Protein backbone atom coordinates (compact mmCIF):
# COMPACT_ATOMS: atom_id res chain seq x y z
CA UNK A 1 0.00 0.00 0.00
CA UNK A 2 2.79 2.51 -0.77
CA UNK A 3 2.99 6.06 -1.74
CA UNK A 4 5.19 7.23 -4.43
CA UNK A 5 5.75 11.30 -3.89
CA UNK A 6 7.14 13.73 -6.70
CA UNK A 7 10.36 14.86 -4.06
CA UNK A 8 12.13 16.09 -7.63
CA UNK A 9 8.86 18.39 -7.61
CA UNK A 10 8.49 18.54 -3.83
CA UNK A 11 11.81 19.28 -2.73
CA UNK A 12 11.76 22.38 -4.89
CA UNK A 13 8.42 24.05 -4.17
CA UNK A 14 9.29 27.43 -1.82
CA UNK A 15 5.95 27.75 -0.71
CA UNK A 16 6.43 24.86 1.14
CA UNK A 17 10.42 25.80 2.19
CA UNK A 18 9.27 28.55 3.81
CA UNK A 19 6.27 28.25 5.73
CA UNK A 20 8.08 25.06 7.80
CA UNK A 21 10.86 28.06 8.10
CA UNK A 22 8.11 29.96 9.43
CA UNK A 23 6.18 27.33 10.88
CA UNK A 24 10.06 26.69 13.08
CA UNK A 25 11.08 30.06 14.21
CA UNK A 26 7.20 30.77 15.36
CA UNK A 27 7.33 28.60 17.63
CA UNK A 28 11.69 28.28 18.00
CA UNK A 29 10.70 32.35 19.81
CA UNK A 30 7.81 30.81 21.57
CA UNK A 31 10.75 29.17 23.82
CA UNK A 32 12.95 30.84 26.68
CA UNK A 33 16.41 30.31 25.45
CA UNK A 34 19.32 30.69 27.82
CA UNK A 35 21.66 33.55 28.28
CA UNK A 36 25.18 32.55 25.99
CA UNK A 37 22.46 32.76 22.90
CA UNK A 38 20.51 34.99 20.88
CA UNK A 39 19.15 36.20 17.06
CA UNK A 40 18.18 32.44 17.01
CA UNK A 41 16.33 31.85 13.52
CA UNK A 42 16.13 29.25 10.74
CA UNK A 43 17.77 30.55 8.16
CA UNK A 44 17.36 27.41 5.77
CA UNK A 45 15.24 24.64 5.82
CA UNK A 46 16.36 21.89 3.10
CA UNK A 47 14.48 18.38 2.48
CA UNK A 48 16.45 15.78 1.48
CA UNK A 49 17.66 14.62 -2.21
CA UNK A 50 15.57 11.51 -0.60
CA UNK A 51 12.05 11.23 0.17
CA UNK A 52 10.86 9.09 3.02
CA UNK A 53 8.97 5.82 2.60
CA UNK A 54 5.33 6.22 2.89
CA UNK A 55 2.87 3.36 3.66
CA UNK A 56 -1.10 5.19 3.38
CA UNK A 57 -2.93 3.14 6.35
CA UNK A 58 -6.59 4.78 6.49
CA UNK A 59 -8.19 7.62 4.38
CA UNK A 60 -10.98 9.53 6.15
CA UNK A 61 -12.19 13.25 6.65
CA UNK A 62 -10.04 15.38 8.19
CA UNK A 63 -11.05 15.76 12.13
CA UNK A 64 -13.53 18.58 13.09
CA UNK A 65 -10.71 19.77 15.11
CA UNK A 66 -8.65 20.68 11.79
CA UNK A 67 -11.57 22.98 11.15
CA UNK A 68 -11.19 25.97 13.13
CA UNK A 69 -11.49 29.55 14.30
CA UNK A 70 -15.47 18.03 -0.16
CA UNK A 71 -13.19 17.94 -1.24
CA UNK A 72 -10.97 17.08 1.71
CA UNK A 73 -9.16 14.15 2.71
CA UNK A 74 -6.97 12.55 5.66
CA UNK A 75 -4.32 10.32 4.95
CA UNK A 76 -3.28 7.99 7.91
CA UNK A 77 0.20 7.31 7.33
CA UNK A 78 3.32 5.47 8.09
CA UNK A 79 6.25 7.98 7.48
CA UNK A 80 9.81 6.14 7.54
CA UNK A 81 12.61 8.40 6.75
CA UNK A 82 16.50 7.80 7.58
CA UNK A 83 17.54 10.81 4.99
CA UNK A 84 19.51 13.68 4.03
CA UNK A 85 17.28 16.43 5.50
CA UNK A 86 19.47 19.81 7.38
CA UNK A 87 17.79 22.49 8.79
CA UNK A 88 20.44 25.28 8.69
CA UNK A 89 20.23 27.66 11.86
CA UNK A 90 22.24 31.04 13.10
CA UNK A 91 22.94 32.50 16.67
CA UNK A 92 24.86 34.43 18.48
CA UNK A 93 27.01 33.38 21.33
CA UNK A 94 28.17 35.46 24.13
CA UNK A 95 32.65 40.93 26.91
CA UNK A 96 32.04 39.80 23.57
CA UNK A 97 29.28 38.44 20.79
CA UNK A 98 30.23 35.88 18.38
CA UNK A 99 27.71 35.06 15.29
CA UNK A 100 27.37 30.87 14.87
CA UNK A 101 25.98 29.00 11.99
CA UNK A 102 24.55 25.14 13.03
CA UNK A 103 23.24 22.66 10.88
CA UNK A 104 20.65 20.25 11.85
CA UNK A 105 20.67 16.99 10.08
CA UNK A 106 21.02 13.13 10.21
CA UNK A 107 17.18 13.54 11.34
CA UNK A 108 15.43 9.58 11.58
CA UNK A 109 11.58 8.95 12.32
CA UNK A 110 9.67 6.11 11.94
CA UNK A 111 6.51 7.42 12.57
CA UNK A 112 2.47 7.16 12.55
CA UNK A 113 1.84 10.25 11.04
CA UNK A 114 -1.93 12.15 10.14
CA UNK A 115 -1.50 14.23 6.78
CA UNK A 116 -4.75 16.57 6.08
CA UNK A 117 -5.22 18.41 2.79
CA UNK A 118 -8.49 20.85 3.30
CA UNK A 119 -9.52 24.45 1.97
CA UNK A 120 -5.86 24.67 -0.08
CA UNK A 121 -4.34 23.99 2.83
CA UNK A 122 -1.84 20.84 4.21
CA UNK A 123 -1.90 19.60 7.87
CA UNK A 124 1.37 17.23 9.18
CA UNK A 125 0.56 16.12 13.00
CA UNK A 126 2.68 12.97 13.92
CA UNK A 127 1.06 10.56 16.21
CA UNK A 128 3.76 8.48 17.41
CA UNK A 129 6.73 6.06 16.75
CA UNK A 130 5.74 2.83 15.47
CA UNK A 131 7.83 0.90 17.74
CA UNK A 132 6.00 2.87 20.63
CA UNK A 133 4.67 0.36 23.09
CA UNK A 134 1.49 1.98 23.70
CA UNK A 135 0.91 0.52 20.01
CA UNK A 136 1.93 -3.17 21.03
CA UNK A 137 -0.62 -3.11 24.02
CA UNK A 138 -4.01 -1.58 22.77
CA UNK A 139 -3.65 1.08 25.20
CA UNK A 140 -3.31 3.76 23.09
CA UNK A 141 -5.95 4.55 20.24
CA UNK A 142 -4.16 5.87 16.94
CA UNK A 143 -7.81 5.68 14.87
CA UNK A 144 -8.92 8.96 14.19
CA UNK A 145 -12.40 7.73 13.49
CA UNK A 146 -12.45 6.64 16.06
CA UNK A 147 -13.44 6.76 19.87
CA UNK A 148 -11.19 7.80 22.30
CA UNK A 149 -8.33 8.85 19.70
CA UNK A 150 -5.30 9.60 21.30
CA UNK A 151 -6.71 9.64 24.95
CA UNK A 152 -4.77 9.65 28.32
CA UNK A 153 -1.89 7.80 27.98
CA UNK A 154 -1.15 10.31 24.45
CA UNK A 155 1.81 12.04 27.05
CA UNK A 156 3.83 8.77 27.59
CA UNK A 157 4.41 8.56 23.91
CA UNK A 158 8.41 7.98 23.40
CA UNK A 159 10.18 10.43 21.37
CA UNK A 160 9.35 11.13 17.62
CA UNK A 161 12.94 11.18 16.62
CA UNK A 162 15.11 8.61 16.67
CA UNK A 163 17.90 10.22 15.47
CA UNK A 164 19.46 13.35 14.91
CA UNK A 165 22.56 15.15 13.84
CA UNK A 166 24.12 19.15 15.09
CA UNK A 167 26.96 20.53 13.93
CA UNK A 168 28.69 24.12 13.94
CA UNK A 169 30.71 26.10 12.34
CA UNK A 170 39.30 28.97 23.12
CA UNK A 171 36.99 27.99 25.83
CA UNK A 172 33.93 29.27 24.44
CA UNK A 173 33.63 25.48 23.33
CA UNK A 174 32.12 24.49 26.65
CA UNK A 175 29.09 27.21 25.03
CA UNK A 176 29.48 25.79 21.68
CA UNK A 177 28.89 22.61 23.09
CA UNK A 178 25.95 22.54 25.39
CA UNK A 179 24.80 24.93 22.68
CA UNK A 180 24.70 22.42 20.24
CA UNK A 181 22.93 20.54 23.54
CA UNK A 182 20.28 22.53 24.03
CA UNK A 183 19.16 22.74 20.44
CA UNK A 184 18.81 19.14 20.21
CA UNK A 185 16.52 18.96 23.29
CA UNK A 186 14.81 22.06 22.01
CA UNK A 187 14.12 20.79 19.20
CA UNK A 188 13.07 17.52 20.20
CA UNK A 189 10.39 19.24 22.21
CA UNK A 190 9.51 21.70 19.68
CA UNK A 191 8.44 18.44 17.85
CA UNK A 192 6.62 16.56 20.70
CA UNK A 193 4.74 19.99 22.00
CA UNK A 194 4.55 22.01 18.61
CA UNK A 195 4.35 18.67 15.83
CA UNK A 196 3.02 16.10 16.84
CA UNK A 197 -0.69 15.86 17.66
CA UNK A 198 -2.75 17.14 18.84
CA UNK A 199 -0.40 19.86 17.36
CA UNK A 200 0.21 20.08 13.81
CA UNK A 201 2.26 22.18 11.08
CA UNK A 202 0.36 23.82 8.90
CA UNK A 203 1.14 24.67 4.96
CA UNK A 204 -0.54 25.18 1.21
Amino acid sequence: MSVEIDWDNIRGDLSVNQGVKDFLNSRLQEFELPSYVNNLKVTNFDLGTMPPNVILKQMDDPLDEFYSYNTDVQLLVELDYKGDMSIELSADLVFMILPVKLRISDIGMHCLCLLAYLKKQLFISFLCDVSDPLLENDKLQVDPSGPNFMGKRALERISLIRNIKIHTEGSVLRSVGKLEEFLVDLFRNLIRKEAAWPSWIDLD
